[PDB]
Formats: C-alpha cells, sequence, structure tokens
C-alpha cells in the first residue's frame, strides 16, 4: 500500500535558483508593491504590503534581485519572484531562550510582524492573516497533518526540538491566553510554560477568534527569536505515482517547483501541485512555487 507513500527520511531537495510569494494565497489581499523587477533584496525585507490589511509585511525568503512581477486577470499579484543571489538579510533582536516565555507581546508582534513571519498566522475562520493590533485567546499549532502523503511532523521537529520549544514558548507569550499543540499520539518536545497545552488526536483511518500556525512555522518562530534572523528552511513532503524516490526533502520557503522536482519524475504528461490534491495550487506558470502554507508537494499522472 504505497501508491507514491513518501519515505519519512529527509534528505536534501534540488537545487533551487528562484523562490516566490504568491499574492493569491493571502484571503482579500489587495497589494502595494515595495519593489519593482530588477531590485535587489535582503532576506526578510518586504515586497510588499495589502491595503486592507494595514501594517502586515510580506517580506522575501531569500536574498536576490526580482525578476518577475505576475499579475493575472483583474491585475491580481500571482507571485513576485526572486532570484537568488547571495546572502544578504535584514537582523532582528535575538534572546536566550530562557527569556522568551517572559517577552511582552508588543515586542513579539513587532519582531514577527518586521520580519515577515506574522503572515504564518491564519484566523479561523475567514482565514485571514490576523490584523497587526490584534490579540487571540487560543493559538492553535497543527503538528499533525492529515493530507494523504504529507510529511510526519515528529520526523522534522526532531531535528528542530530546540527551536520548537523556543518557538511555543514565543506564542505562550503572545496568545492572552492558551496555546494547544494538536497532535497524534506520538510524543513531542514539550513547552514548559503552563498555557501551553497537547490535543491528541488519532487519524485518519483510512473577540473569540483563534489563530493557527503550522509547526514548521513555530520552528521559525523559534528560530526568529533565537538568532535574530528569519529561518526559511522546509522540510516538505515530495510524493505522488509518478515520484521516483518520494520522500521528504529539504527546501527554501516558496521554491520554485519546476526545480524542485527536476528529474525526480517519471517520464509523462504530469501535473506539479503545491500540497495536496485535496488543497492544493495547480503550480504551473506563475504559480509554479511553493505555497506560503503548503509542506508538500504532489506529481499526478494527467490524463
Amino acid at each position: 500500500p504505497i501508491a507514491g507513500t513518501p519515505s519519512q527520511v529527509i534528505s536534501d531537495g534540488k537545487a533551487i535558483k528562484k523562490v516566490a510569494l504568491l499574492g493569491e494565497e493571502y484571503v482579500g489581499m489587495r497589494p502595494t508593491m515595495h519593489v519593482r523587477v530588477g531590485d535587489e533584496v535582503k532576506k526578510a525585507q518586504i515586497l510588499f504590503e495589502d491595503k486592507k490589511n494595514p501594517g502586515v509585511k510580506f517580506t522575501s525568503p531569500v536574498s536576490g534581485k526580482v525578476v518577475e512581477i505576475n499579475r493575472g486577470a483583474k491585475r491580481v499579484l500571482q507571485s513576485v519572484v526572486i532570484e537568488v543571489a547571495g546572502d544578504d538579510q535584514v537582523t532582528f533582536d535575538k534572546f536566550e531562550a530562557n527569556q522568551l516565555a517572559s517577552l511582552n507581546r508588543d515586542a513579539i508582534k513587532t519582531q514577527l510582524v518586521e520580519s515577515g513571519l506574522w503572515t504564518a498566522f491564519r484566523t479561523r475562520p475567514f482565514s485571514k492573516v490576523p490584523a497587526i493590533d490584534s490579540t487571540s485567546e487560543a493559538i492553535f499549532v497543527t503538528a499533525m497533518d492529515t493530507n494523504p502523503l504529507a510529511a510526519e511532523p515528529t520526523v522534522v521537529i526532531n531535528e528542530q526540538s530546540e527551536a520548537f520549544v523556543a518557538g511555543l514558548d514565543v506564542l505562550s507569550a503572545l496568545t492572552t491566553g492558551k496555546v494547544y499543540v494538536c497532535k497524534k499520539g506520538t510524543s513531542l518536545p514539550r513547552s514548559q510554560q503552563p498555557n501551553v497545552e497537547e490535543h491528541v488526536f488519532d487519524g485518519p483511518h483510512p473577540d473569540h477568534v483563534a489563530w493557527s500556525i503550522n509547526y514548521q512555522d513555530v520552528i521559525a518562530v523559534g528560530q526568529l527569536f533565537l538568532t535574530g534572523e528569519l529561518y526559511t528552511q522546509r522540510v516538505v513532503s515530495l510524493a505522488g505515482p509518478v515520484v521516483n524516490k518520494p520522500r521528504l526533502v529539504r527546501t527554501v520557503m516558496g521554491a520554485s517547483l519546476e526545480q524542485l522536482v527536476d528529474s525526480e519524475i517519471m517520464p509523462g504528461e504530469v501535473r506539479i501541485i503545491s500540497g495536496s490534491v485535496l488543497s492544493g495550487t495547480k503550480a504551473t506558470g506563475p504559480h509554479a512555487y511553493l505555497g506560503r502554507y503548503h509542506l508538500q508537494v504532489s506529481v499526478l499522472r494527467e490524463g
């Protein structure tokens, strides 16, 4: 019973020379561009802002040069594409791990907003990035994944136990109430803060607004406050019936998916999806990049 089931083992992904942010992934987003084609950007430099969500910043995952600003019907921002070059970056304050749970909420927000990592959060429902002036009594951490062919979160978190817990400690200070780690039964490194809860699930077989953030973005939150640098590493499941060796591969936020799957694939006509067949983007043309909230890439036969 495989049908493209990934080996839950991490290895290096194929080389990535360009990345993008995808404008249509952010509910209600109406962009104001802060770069144009030809601009050089640092990692964590702002590429655009949302007119309908003032103060939220959408920042570059890499140092490089803006090579494409793709727009569709009614001029919607499809993608801002950055060709990797150099290692320039905006840096932020760093802290000892023992200080994180005691930081002030407003300083936490400012660092998350300024770095762009604030976009990791989405409200429930509406699925919008929270307003920067808002708070939540309930931050949910998704440390499980029910999508077919997803990466097992425990395997990823095991490489990054310190940063995962550090991220939970930051969230424990950010929430006005509790943090809820949604997980399968398998044990995980545990925050020591009393308002971080675990919610254990098993499956599948086969204002009062909560926020949600996935476990890889929690690792990124811990790295941001421990090191002062935006942490753009991703571990994604590369899987599907036409993937020769489905497995977990290291890549970067926003990675070119044409470059990521370069001869990982059996011959024939195939379709690349950022995310899963249940929740994904057809990764073609200006959309052929890893979506902000996607932790897997599915490649399937065409018919």
